[PDB]
């Protein structure tokens, strides 16, 4: 159950 996400509008990989 990892917590690594990447939003599309944010273009990033940190949605903590």
């Amino acid at each position: 159950v990892p917590i690594i996400y990447c939003n599309r509008r944010t273009x990033k990989c940190q949605r903590f």
